[PDB]
């Protein structure tokens, strides 16, 4: 008697719109894809495309690229580009519109996909399990709410991604998350980004860019230094060049309460004791698995660490026929990984040859101004595992930044080796054009690459990149996981 | 053997000549002498302390090209909300030229400082020419009959005089200019013919383009059908498109025949197709002869020929046993990170006593036009005639930033050339923004024998122009035995 659908994917995400499209076209199995909304926009935010196309990195980088202009219009003067530059402030209006046009360009492009592909079905609403083989689609995350559709399936994939995490404090209602920020009407004059994640730091740089003439962006981390887990030396070099943009970072400082004001402002109590009136208060304080209202309890698939769906090597949950990927698994909160995990799922089940995604030596980026590329492990972690760690480093001020007046801007490179055999463990880069370089580095590292491989390679002059192959001498080492200056 | 004044003389403070001079003077402690023709950058000799790559080469070029790119990244800002008076946006050439004369004349001072701060590495200011296998005489002028200042007595000699812009070889060449005179022009040129299809005329075509005074144009001009001889076909086509966009008339199959000054001062240019047009300037970027024609290598039994290319073996050792040559005057590969690598290999050879030969192959080049290009390895065409079964992976698109910019014609082209036999990457070719940065890290993967099966099993970075290198799994076409097909005849 078999069954009606072969698969039903919960979430039209980076991770779900791989898994479906691969099962429907490259294995011709019947697929349903459940997602809450047609196209981007409040109040559902996340749409067809996922949380990295609508309220993700696609719109993020567009606004960041716009925010890069402030610098490049300031700098221009030194190369003889004579300009008004006495009241040149931008227009947040025309950016968000042009940004929407493009997210909306993608929103309608993916619909064409369903209509024009046989065996690939859209089902609008909230997904929810009733049993191992039954996925009820409703109007609300509420379970007493109305059954729009009832899908009958052999397999269930879960790809519902993240949802940004809240402070749970007085006046927490008056603050905003990443989502809300993409759909603000004006450019906050007085601005506060809370947190120290890529989430925040990027958004600082954005808001920093679109200031009405006079007005500011305060950062706020509850710890000592911004960007937990990144290269400590790099994290510092950033906090300075952030400072030079105008961004006032503050540290070991947490809000205690917010309240709304006379003119709709937000009065903010701090942990230190100071009180200020900002126009907007962004909580960029990480994000968490969205596994609450799927009723996994009902079908009996384990969750745990902040509701993260528990999965084996191969993305298989505690019920054999249920699977999970992307951010709800909680393995890496990224777009390119959620994809890979989902492509590996189809190769495993419908594919034929079992496979599970390789989560390490993942080249990453943060689009700060100026931006960071990092792949592999920090000297801090390297010291813990490997016998002998060697640590190369170099830093310099690119040629243009002599003429450009931005004398502070500097490029910084930090390579980390296993001295046991002279193999590369991590590569950490700050400066403009970084994340472009880390990608093609990230390939060499995947193969397995020694510092001798790097310094045995002729340069591309003149570029920021060529100091990858001009780093021969180590700056210090680690033995027993303890810092040194030569091998004893 | 016999006790000499210096251990090593070097003719030219080049990228090569200064790498050799320094490594010998500190890590092997020899008494080195380095000859060059002037204090600092500028006319009439241009090339100075720091080589034909810091004074009238790569460095100051790539500043001016960063300076040109701000034309695009201004009328491009408009779409991101950057409303600004673009009314009569006339850029000041003088302030860019000013800015760079300050920057170069600081690397020049910073070279003086290392010389006078370094144990027995001496600088000698003149035209250094050979007297015998152990002698180098330094004259005030390039003419042999010119006054003598020094006569260096040495065990070894090194030739690092590099290259020199080649003449057009046609009446009216006296009225033209080269790379050299361009860096030191008083005003920016209104009507500009950039003559030649080398990477140097191309890069320089943007300079006059970006910095063209209002109501002015630039024409590129070349011998053949497709500019940048020897780069990837599909790149060279797709580039010329965007030079058109940028606002450049690329007129191929053209070659000026005669030039004659006018009344105002502009240049009246008889073309090869019986055409006549007027230009305020005419810059030739047609080639680089090795620069050996006044060193008297004949006189020391050093063998020249092949344009002036000093004849050298797999370890840089010339026809004479104590004399060596490196950089552009050798005429192997004419990049700067080669001249340097040819230098420090030469010190490991002679003074190190653990010989090493410089490798000229799988060397990543890059061209700084607008947009730029990054290329390492061999072109589809060359590779199909070395291999049973080549396989051309290809991809191209418009970025996110141009989606909203307006210049939605802009593209980022990535073509991977593999040997189908074993899927090993014989060559990568890239157009578009941030290319030369990405290729540098790619040239490392290829030097480790990169296979395609490595590229598309490495997780990507979202969202980046580069990430499309790992996205390519399906080959566009193949080349079964030197002839393009559409699938392998299996
Ligand atoms: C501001 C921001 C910037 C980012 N920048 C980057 C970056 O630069 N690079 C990078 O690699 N990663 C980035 N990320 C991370 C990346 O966006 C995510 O890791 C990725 O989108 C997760 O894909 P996914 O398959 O897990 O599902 P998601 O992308 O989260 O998609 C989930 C979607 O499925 C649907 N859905 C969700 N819940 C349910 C439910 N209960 N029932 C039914 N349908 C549901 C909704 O339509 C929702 O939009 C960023 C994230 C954010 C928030
Ligand atoms: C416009 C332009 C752009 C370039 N762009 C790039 C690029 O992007 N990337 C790249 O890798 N390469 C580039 N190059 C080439 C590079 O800059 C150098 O020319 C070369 O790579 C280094 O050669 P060299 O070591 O012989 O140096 P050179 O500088 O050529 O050494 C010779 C120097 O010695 C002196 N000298 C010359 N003749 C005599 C003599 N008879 N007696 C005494 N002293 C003498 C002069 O100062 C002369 O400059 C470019 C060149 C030009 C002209
Ligand atoms: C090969 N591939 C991975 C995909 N191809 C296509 N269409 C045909 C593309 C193509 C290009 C060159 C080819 C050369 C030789 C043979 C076949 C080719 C097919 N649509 C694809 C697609 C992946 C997808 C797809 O699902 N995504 C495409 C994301 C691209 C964003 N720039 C989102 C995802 N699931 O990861 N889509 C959706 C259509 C679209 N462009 O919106």
């Amino acid at each position: 008697m078999s069954r009606a659908y072969d698969l039903v994917v919960l979430g039209a995400g980076s991770g779900g719109l791989e898994a479906g499209w691969n099962a429907a076209v490259t294995h011709k199995k019947k697929v349903a894809v459940v997602d809450v909304q047609a196209t981007h926009g409040p109040p559902l935010f996340a749409a067809l495309g996922g949380t990295c196309v609508n309220v993700g990195c696609v719109p993020k980088k567009l606004m960041v690229t716009g925010a890069q202009y402030m610098d490049l219009i300031r700098e221009s003067g030194g190369f003889g580009w004579e300009m008004d530059r006495e009241s040149l402030c931008p227009n947040w209006k025309t950016l968000i519109a042009a940004k929407n046009k493009v997210v909306n360009s993608i929103n309608e492009s993916y619909k064409s996909m369903f209509a024009d592909t046989e065996g690939l079905s859209f089902h609008m609403g909230f997904g929810a399990l009733q049993d191992a083989h039954t996925v009820v689609v409703r109007k609300s995350e509420d379970p007493h709410s109305d059954v729009l559709e009832t899908l009958d399936t052999e397999y269930i994939l879960i790809a519902t991604g993240s949802w940004p995490t809240r402070l749970g404090v007085p006046g927490d209602e008056f603050c905003i998350t990443s989502n809300e920020a993409f759909y603000l009407e004006d450019a906050p004059k007085r601005m506060l980004c809370v947190g120290g994640g890529y989430i925040a730091v990027e958004f600082a740089g954005i808001f920093n860019g679109y200031k009405p003439c006079g007005g500011y962006v305060d950062l706020c981390y509850r710890g000592d230094l911004i960007l937990r887990g990144f290269d400590t030396e790099v994290r510092k070099s950033l906090t300075k060049q952030l400072g030079a943009n105008g961004i006032r970072v503050r540290t070991n400082l947490n809000p205690t309460k917010i309240t709304k004001n006379e003119d709709g402002s937000n009065h903010v109590h701090f942990n230190d004791g100071t009180e200020e009136d900002y126009d907007q208060v962004m909580l960029a304080i990480g994000r968490v698995p969205r596994s609450q209202a799927l009723q996994l309890d009902k079908a009996g698939v384990r969750t745990g660490k902040n509701g993260a769906v528990q999965v084996d090597a191969y993305s298989k949950t505690s019920v054999d026929n249920i699977y999970a990927i992307g951010d709800v698994t909680n393995r890496v909160m990224l777009t390119p990984v959620a994809i890979n995990e989902g492509a590996a799922f189809v190769e495993t089940v419908f594919g034929g040859k079992p496979r599970a995604t390789d989560h390490t030596k993942v080249a990453c980026a943060v689009f700060s101004i100026p931006p960071i590329g990092t792949c592999g492990m920090t000297e801090e972690e390297a010291a813990k595992n490997y016998e002998t760690v060697a640590v190369y480093a170099s830093s310099f001020t690119p040629l243009m930044h002599n003429i450009s007046g931005s004398k502070h801007k500097e490029f910084m490179i930090r390579i980390i080796t296993n001295e046991s055999n002279g193999e590369v463990l991590g590569v950490h880069m700050l400066g403009d054009s970084a994340p472009e370089i880390i990608q093609s580095v990230g390939i060499c590292m995947k193969m397995g690459a020694k510092i001798s491989d790097f310094h045995s390679t002729i340069g591309v002059h003149p570029t920021s990149a060529e100091e990858l192959c001009s780093m021969r001498t180590p700056a210090y080492f680690y033995e027993s996981g303890k810092r040194v200056e030569k091998l004893s």
